[PDB]
């Protein structure tokens, strides 16, 4: 039989089957319930919409998120969405296959007791297994060294590793990510005057920034010509005809990765988090680890990332090291792809936590065979 | 045992049973009691006479209408209408039969609660139920979304709905129907000394209203050429062989729709009071309402008034919308037809106050059970 | 020089010297026009009224508010209102006077950018500045650490504040205020039969809510009270003798802040509002918070509104953090007294936007000075 893969991202669920290249359903990871009374009978039916068909109904529904910062905080939703992956986009028996989850770096052990429970007694999948998605996008990029920068919906962290031997002292992690962005971006609007206020509205904003953030090469070169001219401003028209103007709005948002002081953060920004991840590895590694900067997730797809970030760590680096920032065109989808290739391994048969292991040691077994 | 439908409009009397697609009995809401001496013996009695005779007598009558904006005010003539609604239209006792009233948006609760008292304590009707009148509207038109416009003798008022559940707080009433429409004609026509006075010749200045009156495309311009010549009058015959003509009097009179400063009222005129109404829906389904703006009520019947409405809102709402009057051919009885539909549903027996219910729960249960 | 300090309220003009404890002129912010026709010959001239004057005539105008959100929406009227108050009100001569206004937070640029234009071209006052409204309600109190919950007639928004130091991530601003319940309190008043609809009517429900509505402990049992018998009761005489007598409508209207879903919105209470942005403040300082809470503004002189964001706070808060409202009773104006106090500081005349900085710098200016 063929396991799945299922990337519980923050914000986009990932599935598909072993061995895919692409994930076969994707889907946000939304649970709406309507917030308005119901006049019609035979219809407003079904209290709760899961993924899509609540996106495409969103207007009289609360959109509650299952995953904040990367760790699930109410699991009857989360059930719902599995359920869903499960029996409606992929259209499996869950009984009849494998499976492989996926968590971030330093995430509370009782959130994967949890998955793994949820996992074993209700869908009763004969064996499955948890990564580290750093993990799984190293494996994507068909590598063996680098420091995967991963940075997704909730979070963004590190993972150094060196020909196959991980490196758990020197791992970095950090809660800002897409949807702190996003929050932060429904604020600087409201100097135009565009309010918005509702959870609806979020994915509004969402996609606002998606197609037309981007991160200046140098910040304030960028404040300075937008300050002085219109060369920047892009309008973008809403669900109701409205036309929106934004000038460096395009650009102080993303701007809030490298300077989380922006919103309130007092950590230090992303590619400073990177060189001091690196700097905790070994002396004969960190020249290898400044080669190959992989990155990976959702939010590195800004433009200009890439260069904004070779740009500082050369800054940050010594002269005659020979940083280089490595971009997949697919690192939205490196976690999941990467998983696929980890299944389909021919070693990987023995690392599963198969069900007999779960009936004679409980949850607790998957601390002992995962990363 | 079949369900009845009631619609006691405040103009007509629209009832009938279920599964029609017509009303049985129509006939106007009035009851007439002579205001004159009867000298003459065995005839020249039953010193009340209700619905069509009451017009045939309107000579010798002082005509009430019991329904003033929606409101039952004499609830004595209200009875009156509904026992001859029962006995002497349909034929079929009330004490055999669950009924459907409907009723209007944002009334007294006092006035529904009375409906109840009245229909089980004097009628004894097995179940009752309240509906409101938009929402049976867009059920006849057989849709799932839009924007409705009502429109009857009393009292408009506008219910956006979306997939079957509303927006209690987009809801506006506008007590300015084909009543006020009526009364300002009649105060027009004196310009040309058609001096009409008596409540009978109010049911005549209705009469020109009905067949003449039309909403114009743009009022400066008709007034323009109706300065111009004497293409826009027509003649009407009063009951006594007199022909009256009129000519700008033809649309001045619906323009109070648009401009309620004629009657001096100040609130905004159908368009803005739609417009007003779908800008304060979540913006999401705003861009919905738009194109499936329904219409219902009789004083929607003006040739012309969908253009009007389409050009005014056209004129007002972003330049990207699609915009569409829903205007169905049979606008005047699709509450009825709703209605009808509504209550043959096999579904719809969950909603019905039964007799027990009310009995052991007073008239307050009926908001327990109605939107 | 003596200074001006101006308290632009969206209900309210609280204008006045600084160093006073109480403002010289209060007015309403609105601006009436007359709509019907004069015939008397030495009358219906001054065709455009301001404040009270255009209160005691609002039977034959149109009164229309400059500001609506805390933003002023018209500026051909703010003119209007800011010249009454400038020679009519205080008969001030502004040409040599230093005028010190205010905003809330999240405001537009272009409002304040627009405000400095007028005030230094329109009027050529020497000197002004502008004052977000939490910090002069703050320093009405004489602290310097707490989180003012500011409630006026058209915005509500927190402001945490630390030794001095604002948390910029932590304003929470809310766009629902008196308005927004003087227009609820409308909407659900017609349920007993009362029909208000024009502007002139608002003002008479805006003087019912002030005298009669007040805020209950226990939303649930207060309506389970009230319906059990009308001890609650109590009738109001409106300005033609007429009597109206509101039950349950005198708690149900104020309830709305603490449960923004009766109106639509969708955001929590503001008890909620206030403790999601307290959760949001460094761990150290939220137990200093908790204890200086701070209100301001009119709508928080509901009577019982202190006892039940004590309740609801607690509610949220742990076990052991001392949880404090501080509630002036002259509150109304601390907004206009903490404006007054910061004109008076010796320390503050350097703070100024000079005549002469705008002259060689052009409005922005007006981010950069003030805060
Ligand atoms: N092309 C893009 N440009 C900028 N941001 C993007 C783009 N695509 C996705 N994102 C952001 O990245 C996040 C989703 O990335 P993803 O890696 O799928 O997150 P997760 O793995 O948590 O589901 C979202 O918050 C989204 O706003
Ligand atoms: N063909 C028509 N043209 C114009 N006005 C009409 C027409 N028919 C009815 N009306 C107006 O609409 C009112 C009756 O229509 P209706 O929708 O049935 O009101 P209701 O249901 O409350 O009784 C009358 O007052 C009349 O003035
Ligand atoms: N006793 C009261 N109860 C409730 N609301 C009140 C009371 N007094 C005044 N208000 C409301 O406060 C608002 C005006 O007060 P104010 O603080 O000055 O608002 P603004 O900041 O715009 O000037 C009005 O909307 C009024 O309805
Ligand atoms: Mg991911
Ligand atoms: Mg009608
Ligand atoms: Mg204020």
């Amino acid at each position: 039989t063929t396991a799945l893969v299922c990337d519980n991202g923050s914000g986009l669920v990932k599935a598909g089957f072993a061995g895919d290249d692409a994930p076969r359903a994707v889907f946000p990871s939304i649970v709406g319930r309507p917030r308005h009374q119901g006049v019609m009978v035979g219809m407003g039916q079904k209290d709760s919409y899961v993924g899509d068909e609540a996106q495409s109904k969103r207007g009289i529904l609360t959109l509650k998120y299952p995953i904040e910062h990367g760790i699930i905080t109410n699991w009857d939703d989360m059930e719902k969405i599995w359920h869903h992956t499960f029996y409606n986009e992929l259209r499996v028996a869950p009984e009849e296959h494998p499976t492989l989850l996926t968590e971030a770096p330093l995430n509370p052990k009782a959130n994967r007791e949890k998955m793994t429970q949820i996992m074993f007694e209700t869908f009763n999948v004969p064996a499955m297994y948890v990564a580290i998605q750093a993990v799984l996008s190293l494996y994507a990029s068909g590598r063996t060294t680098g420091i995967v920068l991963d940075s997704g919906d909730g979070v963004t962290h590190n993972v150094p590793i060196y020909e196959g031997y991980a490196l758990p002292h020197a791992i970095m992690r950090l809660d800002l990510a897409g949807r702190d962005l996003t929050d932060y971006l429904m604020k600087i609007l409201t100097e135009r005057g565009y309010s918005f206020v509702t959870t609806a509205e979020r994915e509004i904003v969402r996609d606002i920034k998606e197609k037309l953030c981007y991160v200046a090469l140098d910040f304030e070169n960028e404040m300075a010509t937008a300050a002085s001219s219109s060369s920047l401003e892009k309008s973008y028209e809403l669900p109701d005809g409205q036309v929106i103007t934004i000038g460096n709005e395009r650009f102080r948002c993303p701007e809030t990765l490298f300077q989380p002081s922006f919103i309130g953060m007092e950590s230090a920004g992303i590619h400073e988090t990177t060189y001091n991840s690196i700097m905790k590895c070994d002396i004969d590694i960190r020249k290898d680890l400044y080669a190959n900067n992989v990155m990976s997730g959702g939010t590195t797809m800004y433009p200009g990332i890439a260069d904004r970030m070779q740009k500082e760590i050369t800054a940050l680096a010594p002269s005659t090291m020979k940083i280089k920032i490595i971009a997949p065109p697919e690192r939205k989808y490196s976690v999941w792809i990467g998983g696929s290739i980890l299944a389909s391994l021919s070693t990987f048969q023995q690392m599963w936590i198969t069900k007999q292991e779960y009936d004679e040691a409980g949850p607790s077994i998957v601390h002992r065979k995962c990363f």
